[PDB]
């Protein structure tokens, strides 16, 4: 871990969440935190995340039916979802912040999708933080790791709760093998966001889920 970031596998990180005064997301993310099948499956382990916190319609599949449950394995079960974008493409190439928005929105839920070039940091900053305070609203940010010291190319991972004293977010990193989970500054979060992904030839961002 850079200097920059702070683990929340650490004394100073579990603080952090204790002193946070926007952490409700922590609790349903933490309860559905799981391990990326891979680098290209970050997006898909961070939907099926806030997917299982929303309660909405899950999957029914043999691997734990009678059980509905959103699993990476069976998230490409939903035929508007395969539509969007092959499970093949996908596991090769991971999605784009666009695409992460139309994966999302093809479960029926409400999807707003904001390239970092549409915005700024103090609108990020203050609706993401409001956003963190509100049960049954969600946010996944898209962003440039080596931005934020981290090893290197684009990752898709929720956010977990804010903390205003030290203007640190929380992700909860997928990639769990590899990082924990961050707290990030947020001019850090902003600049690793505020880059061109060169397969969409677009922004990355942030997505809010309700
Ligand atoms: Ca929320």
């Amino acid at each position: 871990l850079s200097p920059n970031l702070i683990g929340f596998n650490s004394n100073e990180g579990e603080k952090l969440l204790l002193t946070s005064r926007s952490r409700e997301d922590f609790f349903p993310l933490s309860m559905q935190f799981v391990t990326q099948v891979n680098q290209a499956y970050c997006g898909v382990a961070s939907i099926i995340m806030v997917l299982n916190s929303l309660g909405i319609n899950a999957p029914e599949t043999a691997q734990y039916s009678p059980y509905r449950v959103f699993t990476q394995d069976n998230f490409f079960s939903n035929e508007k979802t395969k539509a969007v974008i092959a499970p093949e493409v996908v596991a090769r190439q991971g999605m784009t912040l666009d695409e992460l928005g139309r994966l999302i929105a093809s479960y029926g839920v409400k999807v707003k999708v904001n390239h970092a070039s549409d915005t700024n940091i103090e609108d990020f900053r203050k609706q993401v933080a409001e956003n963190l305070k509100q049960d049954g609203n969600f946010v996944i940010v898209n962003y440039l790791r080596k931005e934020i010291g981290q090893e290197r190319g684009g990752h898709i991972s929720p956010l977990a709760a804010y903390n205003e004293q030290t203007d640190r977010f929380l992700i909860m990193d997928v990639s769990r093998y590899k990082y924990p989970p961050v707290w990030v500054k947020t001019t850090d979060l902003w600049k690793a966001m505020n880059t061109v992904d060169s397969v969409s030839q677009k922004t990355r961002g942030f997505v809010f889920v309700s």
